[PDB]
């Protein structure tokens, strides 16, 4: 009975839904940017499709507060499969804490098979009028890696 | 010309109207299929794919400024979701009163999986019952149950 | 050229032309199909249903409707006029005209009774509901030219 | 127990028990015939339809509906659940679910807009009218568990 | 209308870089470099977000309008739409590295205001565009707004 | 065919025809004289003044206006288009076009700024007042196609 | 900065009137008149108030800055200061009648807002400038603000 009540709820509105959704329309956008150019006679507009067929992804999740981390990752995987993706092209890596997220995502982003990287985690405290050191450093690596490896990385953590 | 297409068409009522037809047209295909093995709860949910599906959109010509934004939003919701623009047919009606009759003819065709209703309803400045907005709402609902196909209600009130 | 009978006549003309396109052969592809009716009334057969309350106002609406049919290339011989005593039983008279294969479009003209505005009336709520149910089952367009004084 | 989902599922349980009693032959007599429904769900196959709009509140309603059915002797295996994006097309999906010969009762769960309408709402009436008409035509019970926000 | 101001700044930066890339003066006087407000023969690029669609469309509308009014041609304008406010720096990096683009304009809308504490999301987009301009030696106008 | 630019163009056409009737020779009597303008645009010279705010919406109104001129028999060569930066100074641009003997009718198209509805604004109150004073003194018709967003 | 916008509008009105005053086209196509954004060889005139000196000086600062940045010359700019918000229309009438001035810019600051009823002072300044432009056939930009 417990195995059925957990799947009764829907995972559409969680933060992991749009975090994975943004990566689907970003992998297809880079394909068109580096492809052939336009034919002229009009303004060129580039946008990404929502077809997740033939795309290899990667998900990194923390370990703190597994009652909430597991909620987001389940909703993250549901985005790809419901959009035409396959579970055969999903790689999941778990890290002890949020400090190790940027280093773990660097290894996956350097592989030629991976097309996008999704990072999921939970921040500590946050609701304070003081500078946070562990919270600021995790945003440094993700932004720097994306601009260096030319690969999208999605920031989809939540603060409680 | 490029000025008009620069604006976005995401989030308007035409986007959700076409989005619901994507799930409904795929949910029905799973229902007619073989049932599950058992020993667990069976949950049906339609995927957001749009490849190999044919759609039809009916639009009212009244209030041409607002309708064109909604019509283009529904068209872009199909192509960006994997659909093909060769499988989309479009019909126009003089007003919102002629939408249920036109939507019925498109649904009678075998090669149509969903029907999108797009229109603008004139909002009464004084609060009173409308004898036109009620007929179009009940007309589409009765056709959906009778013809075993889903029709999406995607009109707005000015 | 500005009365409500002009607009109702125009809607019945292009809707009849649009219905023949769907029943005809489809396109060859390679493009997105778009259907729209023209304003040619040649070869079309029309039927007009008019009430009798406010006889002064109805005559203008009926005269305005017949003028639009012949102005857009429609033959005067191919129209049928039926007078109706009360606005309540317009749907039953309109159904008989639309049940024959000769008539292609049916136009309903009438004037409603204005009583208490903020409440709900039953005479006006049934003439519109009956006309809507007739079009969906007979597969024919029926315009709604009924106005309120 | 305190939510409306608990009450909605309970009504569909004993109503299904009432319908199977009418199929059997009548008694010999000597007393007036009274028919009652029991709270036993053994051998009953039920279907649930829920809307995804405002999923914060819908998950609580479906929590009570799925908790009461297992409490009253109903096994989890024979429960079918279908999700819809909006409450507008609740009876469209329920029409196909109720038409199956392996189903007994259909329970619909949804949340509508606030109820301070001026005179009428064009969405809340369609969902209620569709389910009532569907139940009479198919002769199968349908429970209206939709709660206005 | 910050869209008009952001597009105006990028117009006179391309001419300034063209003058620096060109040959110098003949001497005998002070050397002064200036940026004209003529967009003749210039190809630009616009990156826009998809949050608060009402506000963004107003800012994007003035971006193209500023170029064409100042003599620019609509044929040489490239427009890219991005999902959120986080992805502009990585999206602009691929666009700015093309040899047929002389200026890049970034349009977006932030979520929070300025009264709360330090915002991590708002800092990354500003830091990413600053590093790209210095590394690629190409101007990138920063013209987002704060809600 | 339904935008506000279509109606403004039609008004400027028949008003120009009506003005020539008054300047011509009068009737012979024996009846009540009635004057009305036709919808023939041949031999007429028109001038169009358009603003620049909401460039997406203005283009449709300008395109709708020029279509009505050529559809009713008007020569495309005999129209003059003048673009105006702001809606406040439309009257001064319109006066220059109407002060020459070549132009017969002047069409003004613009979009007003919507701020606080129940109060009084001065930008919109002067564009309409200036246009009205120009027509009475120049003896030429000037339409008012300015809409509000 | 409404001072920049008011000066920008007056720049492209002088060219529009010069094209209309000039000879027409050769035909065989639609005749379209446009206003360029080049202030070469144009003489302007600015009228400013002396109420809320902090706000007015900011608006006046952008007025001269807009002209010089768009190719205009500071030599051909005339500036007049007026006591209050009431005297601009009569002051601008004497300035606009000179044959060496092609455009007039009015800068001022109102007292009240827009929530109270009809303001008699605010209406007279707007009505005076509108009548002068039509009577003298010379553009007069209206660019005041409301406190």
């Amino acid at each position: 009975l417990e195995q059925a009540i957990e799947r009764a709820g829907t995972k559409h509105g969680n933060k992991g839904w749009e975090a994975a959704l943004s990566a689907i329309e970003m992998a297809n956008l880079f394909k068109s940017l580096r492809g052939t150019g336009g034919s002229g006679s009009s303004m060129e507009i580039y946008e990404g499709k929502l077809t997740a067929e033939g795309l290899r992804f990667g998900i990194v999740a923390s370990r703190f507060n597994h009652a909430l981390v597991d909620r987001l990752v389940e909703g993250a995987i549901d985005s790809i499969v419901r959009h035409g993706g396959r579970e055969e092209d999903i790689t999941l890596v778990r890290v002890p804490g949020s400090w190790e997220i940027p280093v773990a995502a660097g290894e996956l982003a350097r592989k030629e098979d991976i097309d996008a990287v999704i990072a999921i985690g939970v921040l500590i405290r946050g609701c304070t009028p003081h500078f946070d050191y562990i919270a600021s450093e995790v945003s440094k690596g993700l932004a720097n890696l994306s601009l260096e490896l030319r690969k999208p990385i999605t920031f989809g953590v939540i603060t409680a």
